[PDB]
C-alpha cells in the first residue's frame, strides 16, 4: 500500500493585478486616516497628552541632571576623536536628545554621540582634510565635512525607511557588531592614547594605523610631560573600579584651574565657543558624492545598532516601538542636525546604561539631559575650559570597558558556537588593524561565506530504523539501530547544488559501492535499492538536479535502485520540472523513508 | 511510550597525533613507491609502451593534420585578440600539445589556445604597454608581459596541484562559467568587428569598453574599405551555414595572393616570422609583483574549464582522469611554455569537439596536430602571407557561435531554475560590459549571494498528518490532511540563524497566535502546544539558539507548550550547549514529529 496524497491547485493569480488591487487594499490614498500616519511619524503627540505625570515625573526629572553633566566630557571627547572641536559634540547631543524626543517611540533608548560612528566620521573628515590640504580655517572644513557626511547618512536612513529596505540589518549579525565594536574600541583606545601620554604625534590614517599609530607612541615615549601622565595614571586609578565621572571630571577641572597646571606645558582645551548657537549653514551640496561611500556604512551602523537596541528595550517590557518609524527618527536625527553644525548621532549603550541604572520609562528625561546641555551651552562652557585632557582619555577608555570587557565571553562563546566566535575574531581583528569600514566589510561576508563553507561540508550518514517505530536516524551518531542488508539509507544534511554536489557524490560513494569504479571492474572482467533522504535538502540547484539524474543513471548502470523520500515541494517541483522521474514513471519518489524502505523489501520479495 | 535512543560515544582522538599518525599511514616516505609518483606524474610512460597501435594508429592519424591546419587561423587571430604577433599564438599551439601529451591524462581533450583566455591575457597586456608607454619594441614588451602572466598562472595552477586546495573550483557554477563564457564572447566578437570592417579605431579598455568600441564603430563606420568588408561578407556567407574553415581559408589566401588585394589598402597579416624558434627569455622576474592578480583568474578559469572538460569526457568513456595530475599538467603547460614565448593554455571546447567529430581515443593526434603545426612553423608560415584579415574576423566569429547559441537556451534554463537562468544573466551581462575579470568576480559573489537569499525568503508551513500513516506534510502544499485542533505543527525549511530568525519569528508567529501581542493584550486586560519539525533546519547559529529559546518562553508565558522535534544530532548538540533544555527537563525534544504529536494529545488528556 502506497501513499496516494494530492497536491493542492496552485494558484492562477499570479500578475501585477493582484498586486495593484492589494495595494488599493492598502488605501495608499487613505480618507481620515492621515491623522494616523501624522501621529504615526509624529509620536510625541501620542504620549505626553497621555502622560502619567504623578508616576513618572520624578523618575524622568532624577539623574537627568546627571546623565546631562555625564554626556558633557563625552562630547569634548568623541569631537576631539572626530576631528571636530568640542562645541560641535555638545550641539549633536542636544539636537540628537531634542529631534528623538520629537522622534521616537523606544522611550528608554539614549540617542547621541556614538564612539564608533565618531571613529569613522573622524576618518572620513581627515581624509577630505588632507584631500583638500592641511574661510575654511581646518576647523570649519571639518565641521562642513562632517555635517555633509551626516546630511547623506540621514538621507540614506529615511530612504531605507521609505523604500522598507531596513532588510539589509540581517546582514549585521549580533556577533559580527560585537567584534566590530570591539574592534573600533581597541581602535579608540589607540587613538586616545596620544591625548592619554600628551604626545604631538602625525596622524596616522589608512590600513594598520593601529600599529603606526603605537609604534609613534613608542618612538616618541621620551617626549613624556609627566603631568598630564601623573593627572591620567590617578584618574584610571580611581576611575577603575568604577556619578563617579562627574565628581572625577569636576574635582580635575578645579584642580586644573587652581593649581594652573597649563604652566607645565599640559595639553588642556580652549575655549571653544561663548553662548553661541551660530546661525545654521546649510550641507556642501557639492562635495555631497565624494563623501557617500562612508555614509552607506555610517547610515547601515547607525540604524542597526538603534533599531536593535530599541527593540532590546521594547521587547523587555512594552513593546510597542516599529522599525519603520525608528528608521524615521534616527534619519530626521541626522538630517535636521546636520544642517546645523553638528555630527552623525546613534544610540550609545554606555549611556543608555547610565539612564537605566537611574531613571525611568519615560523620554522626556532626554529633553532635561537637553536642557542640562542648552545650560551647558549657554553659561557653564566657560566653567569646563583648562580640562587636562588626560581626564578627558581616562573618561573615554572608562566608557570603552564596556566593549572591551567582550574577551572574557570568549570561553563562553566557543563552547556555544565555534563559527560565530570564529566570525567575531575575524570582525575584531578587521576592525582594530585595516580599517573600521574594511573591517565591517571584511566581517559582513566572512560571516556570508561561513554560511557557504557549513554548506561545503555537511553531515552526511546512513540510516537506521529504531526499534518498535517508524523513524529513521543516522547510525554514525546513534546506536543500535536496524539496517537491513541490501538496502542503505543515505541522509545528507545540506541544499545539494554546486557547491556541494561533489562531496554529496563522494559521500555517497564512500559509504555505497561507488558504482563508477564496480562499473569499469565489471567491463574490464548484496545491494538492490539505496534510499535518498531529501527531507534536509533545504533547495535543488541546476546542478543538484544533474547530480541526483547521475546518480540514479549510475546506480541502476550497476542494477541498484535508486528512491528518493521525503522530498520537499519545491524539490518535487524541481525534479518533475528537470526531467528526472520521465512521465508517469512511478516508484521513484516516496513520501516517507519508511515508506521507501517497505517498497524495497517488497520488490526483491 | 516514548523513544529513548542513545547516542554513540563520541571520539576522543581529536588532537594532532592521530593526524601524524594517519600521516605517516600514507607513507609520505614511500619505498618503492617513488616509481608510482613519478609515472603518475609522467602519465606519458603508462599508455604509449602499452598503445593498441594496430586498432587507433589510423584514427589517431586521421583528421590531425586538419586539426593542425585548423589551428592554424586560430592563432593567427586569438594572438592578434591578445595583443600579440601571429606567431605567439602557434608557439603557444605546439608547446601546449607538446606538453599536454607529456603531462596529460584526459586523452581527448584539446589544449591550446582559448579565446577567453586570449581576451584576458589581451586585457593584461595593453595595461602593462600603456602603464609603461605606447629593446622592447612594443611587441617584445607585449610577448614578455604574456609570458610572466602565463608563469604566474601555471605556478599558481601547480601550487593549488601540490597543496590540494583545487576545491575552489567548485565555486565557480557550471550556469556561471557559462554566462561568463558567453560574455567573453561577446565582447571577442565586438574586439574582432574592428578588423572586420578594417577600422582603425583606437584601444578601449576599462569598464564599458563593449560600450566604447561600439561607439567608435558607429562613429568611424564612414571610412570602411568596402573590399575587407565584401569579404568578409562571403566569407561569411559561405561558413553561416557550416572541413569547410580549412577550404574557406585556403581559398581566401590563394584569392588574395592572386588578386594582390592589398592594393585596395586591405589590411593583412605580415611575415611575422621564419623557421625561426628563437632561444627562450627567461620571465621577467621583477614584473611578476604587478600582473600577479590577474594570474589569479587567469589560472582558475583556465584549471576550471579544463577540469571540467577532462572530468566529463573521461566520464562519458572509460573514467581514469586524475583532477591533482591535471592540475600539474595544466600548470606545466604554462610554465615551461612561459619559458618560451607563449601565452596562456587552456582547453578549449570549440577544437576539442573538432577532434571529436573526426578522431580517436588517442592522445598521439594531439602531437600530429604539434608536428603540423611545426610543420606550419618551419616553412609553411609565409605560405599563410597576404591573410585578408577579414577571413579571420569571420573565422572567429563562427567559433564563438557555439558560446553565443547558449542564448537559445535561456526559455529552458528558466523551466528548471529561475535563480540558476538569473545568476548567468547577470554573469552574461557583467562580462559582456564592465570587465571580464570584474564579471567573473560579479558571477561568483551573486552566486553565493543567491544561496543566501534562497536561505533568506524559505518556506515555512503548517503540517498536517495523512491518513493511515505517520506522515506529516505541508498542509499549504498538500490536500485532505488531518490537523487536530490545538496542536499546530510549524515546519521552516531553512536553517535557523541571523539572516533568517527574524523570518522565522514572524512566520511562527502569523500562523500561530503570534503571543507577544496576546501577552500585551492580557496585561492590558484553544491553542495549547507547538510543535517545531526541525527536521529540515540544516544548522542552528548563536542567533538560531537564542532565537528558539526566546520562542519557547514567550509562548509558555501565554501558556502555550513548544515542542521540539526531529532535531539533526548537530541541532542538538547546539541546543544542549547553548542551555535550551536546562538539566534533564525532559518532554523537549522530540525524535518525530509522531512522538511530539502524541504527547501533546496524552497531555491535555
Ligand atoms: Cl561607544
Ligand atoms: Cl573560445
Amino acid at each position: 500500500h502506497r501513499i496516494l496524497i494530492e497536491r493542492q491547485e496552485k494558484s492562477d493569480t499570479n500578475f501585477k493585478e493582484f498586486v495593484i488591487k492589494k495595494l488599493q487594499k492598502n488605501c495608499q490614498c487613505s480618507p481620515a486616516k492621515a491623522k494616523n500616519m501624522i501621529l504615526g511619524f509624529l509620536p510625541v503627540l501620542q504620549w505626553l497628552p497621555k502622560y502619567d505625570l504623578k508616576k513618572n515625573i520624578l523618575g524622568d526629572v532624577m539623574s537627568g541632571l546627571i546623565v546631562g553633566i555625564l554626556l558633557v566630557p563625552q562630547s569634548i571627547a568623541y569631537s576631539l576623536l572626530a576631528g571636530q572641536e568640542p562645541v560641535y559634540g555638545l550641539y549633536t547631543s542636544f539636537f540628537a536628545s531634542i529631534i528623538y524626543f520629537l522622534l521616537g517611540t523606544s522611550r528608554h533608548i539614549s540617542v547621541g554621540i556614538f564612539g564608533v560612528l565618531c571613529l569613522m566620521i573622524g576618518e572620513t573628515v581627515d581624509r577630505e582634510l588632507q584631500k583638500a590640504g592641511y574661510i575654511c580655517d581646518k576647523s570649519c572644513y571639518a565641521i562642513m565635512v562632517g555635517s555633509t557626511v551626516t546630511f547623506i547618512a540621514g538621507v540614506y536612513q529615511v530612504a531605507m525607511g521609505f523604500f522598507q529596505v531596513g532588510f539589509v540589518s540581517v546582514y549585521l549579525s549580533d556577533a559580527l557588531l560585537s567584534g566590530f565594536v570591539t574592534g573600533a574600541s581597541f581602535t579608540i583606545l589607540t587613538s586616545q592614547a596620544k591625548y592619554l601620554l600628551g604626545l604631538n604625534l602625525p596622524r596616522t590614517n589608512g590600513v594598520g594605523s593601529l600599529i603606526t599609530t603605537w609604534i609613534h607612541v613608542f618612538r616618541n615615549i621620551h617626549k613624556t610631560n609627566l603631568c598630564d601622565l601623573i593627572t591620567s595614571l590617578l584618574c584610571l586609578l580611581v576611575l577603575l573600579p568604577t556619578p563617579i565621572e562627574l565628581v572625577v571630571v569636576v574635582a580635575a577641572t578645579l584642580a586644573s584651574h587652581f593649581g594652573k597646571l597649563h604652566e607645565n606645558y599640559n595639553s588642556s582645551i580652549a575655549g571653544h565657543i561663548p553662548t553661541g548657537f551660530m546661525p545654521p549653514k546649510v550641507p556642501e551640496w557639492n562635495l555631497i558624492p565624494s563623501v557617500a561611500v562612508d555614509a552607506i556604512a555610517i547610515s547601515i551602523i547607525g540604524f542597526a545598532i538603534t533599531v536593535s537596541l530599541s527593540e532590546m528595550f521594547a521587547k523587555k517590557h512594552g513593546y510597542t516601538v516599529k522599525a519603520n518609524q525608528e528608521m524615521y527618527a534616527i534619519g530626521f536625527c541626522n538630517i535636521i542636525p546636520s544642517f546645523f553644525h553638528c555630527f552623525t548621532t546613534s544610540a550609545a549603550l554606555a549611556k543608555t546604561l547610565v539612564k537605566e541604572s537611574t531613571g525611568c520609562h519615560t523620554q522626556l528625561s532626554g529633553v532635561v539631559t537637553a536642557l542640562v546641555l542648552l545650560l551647558v551651552l549657554l553659561v557653564i562652557a566657560p566653567l569646563f575650559y583648562s580640562l587636562q585632557k588626560s581626564v578627558l582619555g581616562v573618561i573615554t577608555i572608562v566608557n570603552l570597558r564596556g566593549a572591551l570587557r567582550k574577551f572574557r565571553d570568549l570561553p563562553k562563546m566557543w563552547s556555544i558556537s565555534r563559527m560565530d566566535t570564529v566570525i567575531w575574531f575575524v570582525t575584531m581583528l578587521s576592525s582594530a588593524l585595516l580599517s573600521t569600514e574594511i573591517g565591517l566589510l571584511v566581517g559582513v561576508c566572512f560571516s556570508i561565506f561561513c554560511v557557504i563553507l557549513r554548506t561545503q561540508k555537511p553531515k552526511s550518514s546512513l540510516l537506521g530504523l529504531v526499534e518498535e517505530s517508524e523513524v529513521f536516524e543516522s547510525v554514525s551518531a546513534y546506536k543500535n539501530l536496524q539496517i537491513k542488508p541490501g538496502i542503505k539509507i543515505f541522509r545528507f544534511v545540506a541544499p545539494l547544488y554546486y557547491i556541494n554536489k561533489e562531496c554529496f557524490k563522494s559521500a555517497l560513494y564512500k559509504q555505497t559501492v561507488n558504482p563508477i569504479l564496480i562499473k569499469v571492474a565489471w567491463k574490464k572482467a548484496e545491494l538492490h535499492t539505496i534510499v535518498i533522504d531529501c527531507s534536509a535538502i533545504q533547495f535543488l540547484d541546476t546542478a543538484g538536479i544533474h547530480t541526483l539524474k547521475e546518480v540514479r543513471r549510475d546506480y541502476e548502470a550497476i542494477g541498484i535502485q535508486v528512491l528518493l523520500a521525503q522530498c520537499n515541494p519545491t524539490v518535487r517541483d524541481s525534479l518533475t520540472n528537470g526531467e528526472y522521474c520521465k512521465k508517469e514513471e512511478e516508484n521513484l519518489l516516496f513520501y516517507s523513508v519508511y515508506e521507501a524502505m517497505a517498497f524495497a523489501e517488497v520488490s526483491k520479495n
